[PDB]
């Protein structure tokens, strides 16, 4: 038996929005420490990884570990039934063939109970390699999605280059090219805006703009994206949650598109 | 000679919007005490019925009874030409071959005189029965249409069930289920937020969501919808005007779509 | 070498927006006194002509006169970048094969630099002899596009008739017809809402509503359009900038559309 209550239903909606469009059929495995999910797009270059701590809920309790296979686009149909600020409680049984979503309003005399039919999804789970990154940076999610959205008009590839307190996004395509250069700074007056490069080695990696355009959809979960780049492993884009996170692992282009399985092996 | 005058043109526009998406070709009957209209969907499940009392006009004069056959989508093209706040004056002659719409502003000697060609529409007036309904309820137009819009994600059929001070909407479909339970409560704080119910008899009917979604388009005429349900009659959805109304009669599904002609016969 | 700076990038976006939908491949000629552009639609009915004086730039310099052939729809992709209020600097070389667009934000130390590949466009330039117009008028750009957008609901032709302190737009079509008449006046409380007419002879011209709908897109540049109509010359619609303008020369219909090339000959 599972009983997870979100203080505001919009949170679980913003989370699910964060990686539908990249993958549609996801296994949500509910443990007693929270809910985790992992999924790889059909091109095998982008790996979504979800972690929600018990702490992120108003109340959470999972008797046994349970796997909830869900179609994200049908789940998001249900998740638009909220009143944005409603009490969303995910509830399920022992060997559930369906989960229940119970939207509660504070005004009471008003409760809505939706049932999502579950699905059997084969689970290819890939151990995420504990690895050190050459250059880890952090910037407001707001400005990153604007950098990505601008340059993707110009090319199918965006390149990230970290050199000595220089972060350089470049896109070169048929109609032309673009550069946006940002340098690390703290503005304590309003500190939710610092660019924090930390560079061991310089890194020059190129990614498909299409995957980055799906990654920036996680911006609705955190004020700042943390990006961690390594010369020869997938890049980590991370949006931080109340006490979990949404992580996109992006196989870079070396430029041949490499696949995420060339770094991460099955369980 | 007909000279109807809406001090605010927006009101004849919100009226037509309430059922342009339901029936296209409608006959507007203009007599001495006001205007009536009646139309049935091409599937003969929905019966729209319009009534505008004279009191709803700022000025109104109709010498002898006149019928205006109109293509609602062409009328709505013209009705989108105002400033919302213009005084729209509806005008016609004897044996009218076209109607006149006269938008007047109060912020300038501005007059946009439009002419809509009239149309010959076969009259299919059906009598109305409205026998003592087992149960009648009323709720905010806002709250009703969101209930309908939510559940229609889940199934093609919405079922309404009235019991002791409990109104239950339920939708059962391929991806899952949804039910909303509301309880009558009258609330002096603000009168617009009161759910009213009178159950002489408990009653449950199932309707096509596709039709309900056209019915909720009437939300733009009153802040509250009135619903009247009986076991062997069509359901009555009613949006009230200042001395008028727009009503939808909906043939229920009792697993089969029944057609309104099994309840209403010709004139 | 060319260095043209807009104080706000917003201006060059709304300028290009004003006629990207009318012609796609435009030659922008930078002389030292500013930038000029002229282009004709594929139907040879509408002639766009642009003029930006240096007075319109925050900063401006052009050593030798240079022509930049540009694809407007590719240019507007770049012009969608930046923060609308950045300092956009247009930059070019001797025989430039590319333009450089430099978005600066006057708040942080961030510079975004785009390069647009140029285009080889044959300079179909027309000598323009505007002559005397029988009638010239001016009204709010707001009100003109609302008149045009309204009346094109009804027909493919809109007729403008100037006669005795009366401006009369008429549209006659299949579903019906509409006429709006405006009279010349002045309200000093708000002096940008005034209709100004000056008539030597009355004029009655008919235009294609498709062309008018592209012309009204210039409203994003000025609060007022100036219209000048003569009997057998194209109509002039003009939106004024601080030091320059965007003007449309529109070959009238006489039931038959004339071609701009029947009034203006090659250079």
């Amino acid at each position: 038996m599972l009983e997870a209550k979100f203080e505001e239903a919009s949170l679980f909606k913003r989370i699910i929005d964060g990686f539908k469009d990249c993958v549609q059929l996801v296994n949500f495995q509910c443990k007693e420490d929270g809910i985790i999910a992992q999924a790889v797009d059909d091109s095998r270059v982008l790996l979504v990884s979800l972690e929600i701590g018990v702490e992120a809920f108003q109340e959470y309790r999972c008797d046994h570990p349970v796997t909830l296979g869900m179609d994200l686009t049908s789940l998001s149909k249900i998740l638009r039934c909220g009143n944005n600020t409603d009490t969303l409680t995910l509830i399920a049984d022992n060997t559930p063939d369906s989960i229940i979503l119970l939207f509660e309003d504070t005004k009471k005399d008003r409760i809505a109970e939706y049932s999502l039919k579950l699905m059997d999804i084969d689970a290819d789970f890939l151990k995420i390699e504990e690895l050190q990154y050459d250059s880890t940076l952090s910037l407001p999610s707001s400005e990153f999605s604007k950098i990505v959205r601008d340059l993707s008009q110009l090319s199918d590839s965006i390149n990230i280059m970290i050199t000595k307190e220089t972060i350089k996004f470049v896109a070169d395509g048929d109609i032309g090219s673009g550069s946006v250069i940002i340098k690390p700074f703290v503005d304590m007056e309003h500190p939710e805006t610092s660019i924090k490069l930390e560079m061991d080695q310089p890194v020059d990696l190129t990614f498909g703009a299409k995957y980055l355009l799906d990654i920036i959809k996680g911006s609705s979960l955190s004020d700042r994206v943390g990006i961690r780049l390594s010369s020869e492993a997938p890049a980590l884009f991370q949006f931080d949650l109340k006490s979990g996170f949404l992580q996109f692992f992006l196989a870079p282009k070396f430029r041949a598109q490499s696949r995420i399985g060339n770094f991460f092996k099955k369980l």
